[PDB]
């Protein structure tokens, strides 16, 4: 467990495929650890499969949730711009699967089309929701869609935290 109990991360659950950043408040091995971590705790991995005791900032009311590290990824604070979403490029937004037009959960999606008129600048994307995805869908949260974290290419949350608290 590397996450403090300071970690504010980007918690994605995999069961409704949504993002939340979510509260590191204590770490715990698998192995026999149920309180605060003690008794030669080191326990680093490369996707560690190791508990971490996040809190859903974005749903406070959920309280501690057990998450691990292939589970709770680093929230890379950079928003993407209409002109620096580009085909290929998944990048995570606020949005309702049940109405692209509305906002919701944090959802990937892969920007398929990209055309600005002069009345609004529109994009078109693949939204990749948990496992599944929805093509063509219009991305309306260009102004305030951030990046996925990829190898090297992921900045971290270095700069003045977001903690969006997606919960209306």
């Amino acid at each position: 467990g590397l996450y403090k109990v300071n970690e504010y991360v980007d918690a994605r659950d995999t069961n409704m495929g949504a993002w939340f950043e979510a509260q590191v408040v204590r770490v715990t091995r698998k192995a026999p650890s149920r309180d605060e971590p003690c008794s030669s705790t080191s326990r680093p991995a490369l996707e560690e499969d190791v508990i971490y005791h996040v809190k859903y900032d974005d749903y406070p009311e959920n309280g501690v949730v057990q998450m691990n590290s292939r589970d709770v990824r680093a929230r890379a604070r950079t928003i993407i711009k209409w002109q620096d979403l580009e085909v290929g490029q998944v990048v995570m937004l606020n949005y309702n699967p049940d109405n692209p037009k509305e906002r919701g959960f944090w959802y990937d999606a892969e920007i398929s089309r990209k055309r600005e008129t002069r009345t609004a600048r529109e994009l078109y994307a693949n939204v990749v929701l948990g496992d599944d995805s929805l093509n063509d869908c219009r991305i309306i949260f260009v102004d305030e869609v951030f990046k996925i974290e990829r190898p090297g290419e992921g900045s971290p949350m270095v700069d003045n935290p977001m903690r969006r608290k997606s919960g209306p």
